């Protein structure tokens, strides 16, 4: 059973097709292009995740080895890092995390990679909610970031918009001035009616409202920013995230909360940006970018 291969959305057009990485995928890569592979995943909780009997570290790297996990929503504290470092599988050495201090258990990033970056620093080191973390690697800069939720009845809006927005902005567009950017993570916005199974009923609803995606048009793609699996793929529903209560996963009532984001100069370098809709353990699956370099 497939449920991600069956189009679900409430008014889609005409030619729209439900995606498919079994049929959808673009061809590997010739052998010996130097490349970086990169993860993203909002895990709901690493610690929960990690007691979810059928997942294992090991089975996933071997799976998609790839060189960069991103991780939102770790729910960790400062305190516990040691700990997690040292469950790390073997192969992956230079890990960073950036954890919420003052709300507990709450948010919290982390960049986890094979490759030894030149530099990571943590927030815009103000990160108080643990929301972003850069790595910056020999051709480009690696945000990760977990992107305000604007909450129930929309109580957060006003921080979403008038600050988080354009302080996130600012920061990838300072750092492009010396390499492109790769912003990665839950941005929590469905940008358009493509990537959202019930527009309609959602209009008020947190990351499909008016304000929210004007601004990532207007604050993110306008800046010079590709939505990569968008322009790899027009016209394909592809969901990275159900909701839980509503049981949507099941039938693909999903949206499309994570992204890669790149530098107009590297847009052309990105041979596959991709969904993993059968991993389970979180309310969203990972998503995947294979980049030239």
């Amino acid at each position: 059973s497939e449920p991600w291969t069956v189009l679900a959305h409430k008014k889609p057009q005409k030619d729209w097709k439900a995606y498919n990485p079994k049929t959808m995928r673009p061809p590997p890569l010739p052998e010996g292009t130097k490349c970086v592979k990169v993860m993203t995943w909002n895990v709901n909780g690493l610690r929960g995740l990690l007691k979810f009997e059928s997942f294992s570290a090991l089975q996933l790297a071997q799976r998609e080895n790839f060189d960069i996990l991103c991780l939102q929503e770790t729910k960790l504290q400062v305190k516990d890092v040691e700990e997690i470092k040292k469950t790390l599988i073997d192969g992956y050495d230079h890990s960073f995390w950036s954890c919420s201090v003052s709300k507990l258990g709450y948010s919290g990033t982390a960049i986890i990679s094979r490759i030894k970056p030149l530099s990571v620093r943590y927030g815009t080191g103000h990160d108080t909610e643990g929301r972003i973390v850069t790595a910056e690697f020999d051709s480009f800069y690696l945000i990760n970031t977990y992107v305000p939720n604007s909450g129930d009845g929309l109580k957060r809006l006003s921080y979403r918009i008038e600050e988080w927005d354009r302080t996130l902005s600012n920061h990838i567009k300072e750092l492009e001035k010396s390499k492109p950017v790769v912003l990665t993570g839950d941005l929590n916005c469905a940008h358009e009616e493509i990537d959202i199974f019930n527009p309609a009923g959602n209009k008020r609803s947190a990351g499909f409202t008016i304000e929210e995606r004007q601004s990532f048009g207007a604050n993110l793609l306008d800046k010079g920013f590709v939505d990569t699996f968008r322009k790899q793929h027009p016209g394909v529903v592809g969901y990275t995230y159900w909701g839980y209560r509503h049981g949507g996963r099941k039938t693909n009532k999903g949206w499309r909360l994570d992204y890669f984001l790149v530098s107009q100069s590297i847009a052309a370098n990105v041979h596959d940006s991709y969904i993993l809709p059968d991993i389970n353990g979180s309310d969203h699956c990972p998503i995947g970018l294979i980049l030239k370099l």
